[PDB]
């Protein structure tokens, strides 16, 4: 017996979702009235009222602080406006795979994903609030558009506020609101069972068992980084596959993550890296807050990064009964990836699209039936087994490629190489930058490379010699929507393969380089050693240093 009350509010200026949802700091979301109320509602009011009693929403979140006080607020709007369901998980627990699992499973109009990814949380934190479609995936900007639309103009809500969902407790609860027939109707699912489900179709679970038990076993520790998918980990790989209880590690999810940043790499993970690092174990993996990010390491803490990550993916890609069922339809990796898939692609004659940054592409591609693997440079993998990418289930790639490979997480790493040849790569991140200088930089390198005998120009380090093939700010055309992406990033293409890469982001200066070596030789030396040539190269004819004052970058992937 609940009341519908629509309350007058103030529109705020600064809620566009953008391509990852509503980010900013919890105290803004706490100390700002009405702020979190009216973006849920703009985001409610895109769903057309005729539909809304047959609709249901997925709703979850990756355990931050604020998360549940949003759930609740997302379940007193839904209500009030006329929305039949709520998919909730257990707590409010969702990952952002499992959103996008559940939202596909049960044909959902689409998704409410309470998060900031890989974003601080706590008090003194981050909050995020992103939006899913009925395909599972991210919602694109034309809705992205509307929202933000309704945002700014906003001057009412409709609230159930009496309303209050036992987010604790498995089942149905339902809502008899003040003037309407229809029930409101809150499931609350467990958070991990339907994203198992799927996994348990996906891979040889007996096959895994095998592997990750009796004293024959592969020794392995997962960094869920206090964060989502702590319980996929206890109740997949521990509970299910037999992992023993010490490998699931960080994996009981904080609303401050621990206070660290719920984000995969080797410094904000050095923890599972000193773990590996002591030689016990054979495979280490940590993931970001919400799920959808991934790093990957071997015995005694061999990297591998991203970019080689998906290429061994690809590799080995028929060790997954998956890919065994439904083929591969494609591969694909964003433009400042290093294209070590590229290598594993042409050797199938299995397409290779080289995407911008950003899951649209990939997304458009998946539902085309043209993409089956794909990776972003920011350790994200992913299938279109869903419309998002997947570290849990890239977890699970790995290791079944281990069973079947019965190599070392480096043996596999050094035959890979031995074979396409090795794509040395990294990252230099200039962070903060007077954004004056650095779109100067931009500029005038973008005019240098529009040059007519800038192709050719070759460029000397110790010795070795690089010639430019291809110059441009990288273009897409996509061929699902018609859309055009421009000044996606600065290429600089050498004839042996290499690239060198720039892209902006005060300002940040992202810049990327692959080289590419074939020869046995120089396959097992440090990348930074190996990519010293194109480093100083790139330095020169961007004169970075000139135009920023940085002498180095803030941060090296
Ligand atoms: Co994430």
């Amino acid at each position: 017996m609940v009341k519908i009350v629509t309350v007058k509010t103030q529109a705020y200026q600064d809620q566009k979702p953008g391509t990852s949802g509503l980010r900013k700091r919890v105290k803004v979301f706490q100390s700002s009235a009405n702020y979190a109320e009216n973006f849920i509602q703009s985001i409610i009011s895109t769903v057309e009222p005729a539909q809304r009693q047959e609709a249901t929403l997925v709703v979850g979140g990756d355990g931050r602080f604020y998360m549940k006080e949003a759930i609740q607020l997302i379940a007193r709007i839904a209500a009030a406006n006329g929305i039949g369901r709520l998919v909730i998980g257990q707590n409010g627990i969702l990952s952002t795979p499992a959103v996008s699992c559940i939202i596909r499973k049960i044909k959902a109009i689409g998704g409410i994903i309470l998060t900031a990814s890989h974003n601080p949380g706590g008090p003194n934190g981050d909050f995020g609030i992103k939006f899913n479609i009925s395909n599972g995936g991210p919602a694109p900007e034309a809705i992205t558009d509307k929202i933000f639309q309704i945002s700014k103009t906003i001057e009412e809500y409709a609230v159930c506020p009496d309303l209050k969902v036992d987010l604790g407790v498995l089942g149905k609860q339902q809502f008899d609101l003040e003037n309407k027939f229809k029930p409101f109707t809150v499931e609350i699912v467990d958070s991990v069972e339907a994203y198992a489900t799927m996994l348990r179709s996906i891979f040889d679970f007996s096959a895994l068992k095998e592997l990750l038990s009796g004293p024959n076993r592969l020794k392995i520790r997962i960094d869920a980084m206090h964060g989502v998918v702590g319980p996929y980990v206890k109740k997949i790989l521990c509970e299910e596959l037999g992992a023993p209880a010490n490998s699931a590690v960080n994996c009981v999810p904080l609303e401050d993550f621990g206070g660290h940043h719920p984000d995969p790499n080797l410094t904000y993970a050095a923890d599972l890296v000193e773990t590996m690092k002591s030689g016990e174990h054979d495979f280490g993996a940590a993931f970001d807050g919400d799920g959808d990010r991934n790093m990957i390491l071997g015995k005694h803490g061999f990297f591998v990064n991203p970019s080689d990550s998906v290429a061994v993916i690809a590799a080995n890609i028929f060790s997954i009964p998956y890919f065994q069922q439904t083929g591969v339809r494609g591969f694909a990796r964003s433009m400042p990836m290093s294209g070590a898939l590229d290598r594993v692609a042409s050797a199938t004659k299995i397409a290779l699209y080289e995407t911008p940054t950003g899951w649209k592409f990939f997304g458009n591609l998946m539902d085309a039936s043209k993409l089956s693997l794909c990776g972003e440079e920011s350790f994200g993998t992913g299938s279109d087994h869903i419309r998002e990418k997947d570290g849990l289930w890239a977890v699970l790639a790995w290791l079944s490629i281990l069973a079947t490979r019965k190599q070392s997480v480096e043996d596999i790493l050094k035959d890979h190489w031995q074979k396409y040849g090795r794509n040395f790569f990294t990252r230099y991140d200039y962070e903060e930058v007077e954004a004056e200088g650095a779109n100067k930089m931009m500029k005038d390198l973008e005019a240098l490379m529009f040059d007519r005998s800038f192709v050719g120009k070759q460029f000397s380090a110790n010795d070795k010699v690089y010639t430019v093939e291809k110059a441009d700010n990288f273009e897409y055309s996509d061929p699902v929507d018609g859309s055009i992406s421009r000044n996606q990033g600065l290429r600089l293409i050498f004839t042996d393969g290499s690239r060198i890469v720039f892209r902006l982001s005060g300002a940040t200066i992202r810049l990327y380089i692959d080289s590419y070596e074939k020869d046995v030789a120089k396959i097992n030396q440090d990348p930074q050693v190996m990519l010293a040539p194109l480093i100083s190269i790139a330095l020169k004819v961007s004169q970075l240093q000139e135009r920023t004052g940085r002498t180095a970058p803030t941060v090296i992937t």
